[PDB]
DNA sequence: GCCCTTAGCCCCTTGACAGGCGGGAAACATCGTGTTAACCTTCGATTAAGAGTCGCTGAGTCGCGACG
């Protein structure tokens, strides 16, 4: 369904056992939207997950 | 019972078509060109809600020493 979502991440593909908490907005029709964080504990905007 | 004579079958010679692949000659549907010059000189999707790993790159941290 269209809207924001923070899919917290279960410890896969973190540093050593962190979550992520991927925030992302997903439309009804259009380009994706990933808020997710990293090790560092930083906001990323993966934008349709091509970039970071 | 054997030899002669004649009839039937097999074979040869000619032939009057019949039309039948096929190139030619021709009538007709293709296939690659042109050519015209009145106005816009960045079009657009598409992952991205699982998962084990190969191949490369570029930041922050240290040694060895020289010159005051």
């Amino acid at each position: 369904s269209p809207g924001v979502f923070f899919d917290h991440d279960k410890g896969k593909t973190h540093a050593s056992g962190k979550l992520l908490f991927a925030a992302r907005v997903i439309p009804y029709r259009g380009s994706w939207l990933d808020f997710e964080f990293d090790a560092k504990d930083i906001v990323y905007v993966r934008i349709d997950r091509r970039r970071k």
